[PDB]
């Protein structure tokens, strides 16, 4: 039978292009998402549409709390009470804004914290201990080292996500896991960005100054769970067009 | 008059060894402490015997919770009572111990992202807003790419530590707060861990088989808060002997 | 019209499944080699059975010297003359052999030196000149030059310096569209001298299955970054090394 | 008696103000140049009026060649013919130039790999082959991984020298040596540029809005080789005001 996937935050953006490309290639897919409910199950609906049975949708909070573990534990649960199976664990739901150091702070740690690396954590948790070709992807972020002014709490996030990535493949290496990262540049810019923002993003980028299409950052996931990347684990693969090579 | 600097988790080892060396080039200290009061009071002692009125204590839980944005505030604050001023914040305090993948939790996520990198946010919110040769100084781990085996939440904290170094350097800099780290290899063992388990690390150093004095390490923090770093600001000093070096 | 690709010491071990995979994928290829005459007459009979006047051979030593720079533009030139396009180049020869800091020394510096470094940087150049549509270049790197083996300085400062090349290159030509990437294996083919028992040594250290990553497991990433999925991807090093990298000593 | 250090290219600039700060600290040193003759002289002569027989000149082209090896084997053999003893090298010598990718390009690769890599290989081999604190610091350049358009030799050349920073690290650490680096990122700009360009990098440093004074490299250089840096090897330390953690 076909392998299952969970994708987190897969209701629109890249979590969907991911989702979408898993099901093109023969995986069954839960989308997960938390505010996204009519983008989930429109997705989940296209999906079944062109083969029936292979998507569920399955809501849950990531900000840490402490009952992130249950809602973790609940949505790879999900995968399995759905198709069987759960072969890859795609973490990509993040909360993204800035938090300048000079919500309440203890939100914004649960969030940003939360679901950039504690769910992650968690879920991969979960994934390993519900247990053929093994992975987990991390979105990781190609700019974790030449960080944007103001976003301490996300960039933290996103180093413990490549931390996660290294430690997970380390110790689930044992077990047949996988555990390998994609971390895109500029993709799809923020919904709230205006033209003239983005177009100033767009021209730092050397391969084209345009930023990734969904389905190029996609493309890079689709690789790391294939069987073309059976020996890979710990890696993570910057998809930037170039944009962490350059200098202020 | 003379600087004042806050050491965490200065009642013993290597927090100790920072608070005395700093003390000994003339800075007055806060000297933090959870669980070790008599070990602190100790210290100031020592130190207020040497300079009197040189040294206070402070007693905070550094574990994340609704709390720890008042315990990290009054930390900051009372050197500025003490003291009139805080010129220097040395983010050493660490918990340190194995969550395989495969105590609660979410009370280990509270210690060991809580103490090892949200308590150092929130100290260096603090330390900012409150405010020369002003510098923040966190202690991170060499040996954060080559991770122990089943210490993922560990090695995720000193990742997110890494991460708030560099964006907290990047955004104090217009400040003039420089921010950067020592990140010692095997150090001081952990008190619990045998004689036979310590050799077995002591003998995989490329510099001299042995493990780094606590000294070793204050030392290179006393090269980071001087006037001979002054230029230096988002930069992370490996002291480990060569350890992260060595292939498997 | 079929796209056409260089491989350096593509003779045999990685070269040889890179040239074969891409041959595979539908790539016309030049064979570069060495001193392996013999075994890569032997591949490019193999792949032009498979298609005619898909594969031709192209001998040059690519230790530092003088006559370097010529040499690799004749190895850019060979893939124009024998199929009128070059779309790829792999970086893949390398000389390999301890250097202790305590063969004269500057024949070391020459051949680890050359071929790790100093003849990409020269094909680099080359491929570039002849272009000014999916162009691109990968450089074969070491998952584990930041774990360097012991005295090892010298091959180890050649794959240092291809890590920089790998990272300039991609920002140079990425305004041409050429893309630059790596690949870094860590402990793959084992050289062909040791003992079974200094191997198990070595496959005992990787964590993903403990056992070296396949010629053909090297090869599959070097086809990825090659594709058309890997578009927007440049100055990247993917590490294919079963999690050796990540174990402490 | 005193140490004898080295210093490679130390008539003018960065090399110059190691070597007036080595001096300073107690050593004797060899100040190595290849066209700077009468600058050489003239600060030999300064050092030697402040106390007697404590500086030499040694003259040498650092290009790559058949005679590299011999050239570099006389710089050490100087310093043990004046002082009887090497303890400190440093790799301070580089060409740096423009090679863009579309002089002989034989002569750039000889330069500037030679200057910035073999000429330190080769240095490091005969310090190590003529031998209590001995170290060796290699000026590396904070900038390596985000570099100048078209600077693809300089930048490889700065790559291979962080690889025989680790390498000679490793190999020399039972002998007692250390191996360490410190990475500049602006400092003394090229005579050669205008002072509108001179500003646009000024203006990238979050650090002040100013480039490094050589005499802020050479404190990092002082503490590598001082005994408060005895656990330290493989270590590169970034002096550039947070200019390699600013995105583009
Ligand atoms: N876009 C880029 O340019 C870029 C650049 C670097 C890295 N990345 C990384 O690539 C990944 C995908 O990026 P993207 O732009 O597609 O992400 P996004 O649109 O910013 O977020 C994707 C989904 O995350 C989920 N999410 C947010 N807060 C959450 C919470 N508290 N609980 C559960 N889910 C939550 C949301 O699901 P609902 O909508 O269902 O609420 C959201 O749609 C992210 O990990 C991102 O950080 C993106
Ligand atoms: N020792 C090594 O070899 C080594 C190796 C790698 C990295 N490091 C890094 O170097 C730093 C200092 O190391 P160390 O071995 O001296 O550390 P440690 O003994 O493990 O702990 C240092 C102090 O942290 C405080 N601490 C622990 N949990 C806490 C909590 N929930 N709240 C408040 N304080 C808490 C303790 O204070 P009380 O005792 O007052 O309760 C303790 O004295 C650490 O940041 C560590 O990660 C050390
Ligand atoms: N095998 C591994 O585990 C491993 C590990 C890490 C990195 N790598 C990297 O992966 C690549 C392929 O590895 P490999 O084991 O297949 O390579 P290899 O067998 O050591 O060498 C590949 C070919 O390099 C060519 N070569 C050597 N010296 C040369 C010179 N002076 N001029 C021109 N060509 C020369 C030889 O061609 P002739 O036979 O025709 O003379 C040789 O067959 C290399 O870049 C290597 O550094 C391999
Ligand atoms: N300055 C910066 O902003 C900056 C930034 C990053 C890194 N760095 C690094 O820091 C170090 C010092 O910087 P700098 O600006 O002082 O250097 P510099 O002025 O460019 O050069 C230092 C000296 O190197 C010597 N040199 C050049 N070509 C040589 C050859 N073929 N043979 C022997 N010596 C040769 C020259 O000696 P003579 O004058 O005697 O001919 C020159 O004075 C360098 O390694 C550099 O790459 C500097
Ligand atoms: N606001 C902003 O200043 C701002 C800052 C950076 C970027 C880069 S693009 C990106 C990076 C991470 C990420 N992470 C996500 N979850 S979306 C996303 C989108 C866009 C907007
Ligand atoms: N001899 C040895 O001590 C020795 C040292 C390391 C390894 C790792 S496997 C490798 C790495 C790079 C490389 N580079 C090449 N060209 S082959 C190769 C093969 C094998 C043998
Ligand atoms: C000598 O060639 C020339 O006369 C021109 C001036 C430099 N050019 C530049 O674009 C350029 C690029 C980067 C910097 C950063 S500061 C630095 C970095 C490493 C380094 N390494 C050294 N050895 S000095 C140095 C100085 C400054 C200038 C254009 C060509």
């Amino acid at each position: 039978e076909a392998p299952a996937a969970v994708v987190t935050g897969a209701a629109k953006r890249i979590g969907r292009a991911i989702a979408v490309k898993l099901h093109q290639t023969g995986y069954r897919v839960v989308i997960h998402y938390h505010n996204s409910a009519e983008a989930a199950v429109s997705l989940a609906d296209e999906l079944n549409k062109e083969r029936s049975n292979t998507a569920v949708v399955c809501q849950a909070d990531l900000t840490n709390s402490n009952v992130l573990p249950a809602s973790c534990e609940e949505i790879i649960n999900s995968c399995f009470r759905a198709f069987g199976r759960c072969d890859v664990l795609v973490n990509n739901a993040s909360a993204f804004y800035p938090t300048p150091l000079v919500k309440t702070v203890e939100t914004q740690v649960a969030e940003l914290i939360g679901t950039n690396a504690i769910a992650p954590f968690l879920l991969t948790m979960s994934f390993a201990q519900r247990q053929s070709n093994l992975s987990i992807v991390n979105l990781c972020d190609a700019m974790v080292d030449q960080p944007c002014m103001a976003f301490s709490l996300y960039n933290m996030g996103k180093h413990a996500l490549v931390g996660l990535t290294q430690s997970a493949a380390l110790e689930l290496a044992p077990y047949g896991i996988r555990v390998n990262g994609v971390a895109p540049g500029v993709s799809l810019l923020p919904v709230a960005m205006g033209e003239e923002e983005k177009d100033k993003w767009r021209r730092k980028v050397p391969l084209g100054r345009r930023e990734a299409s969904a389905e190029q950052i996609a493309d890079a996931v689709i690789f790391l769970v294939s069987g073309s990347a059976q020996y890979i684990t710990g890696s993570i693969i910057k998809v930037d067009g170039g944009l962490s090579l350059v200098h202020a």
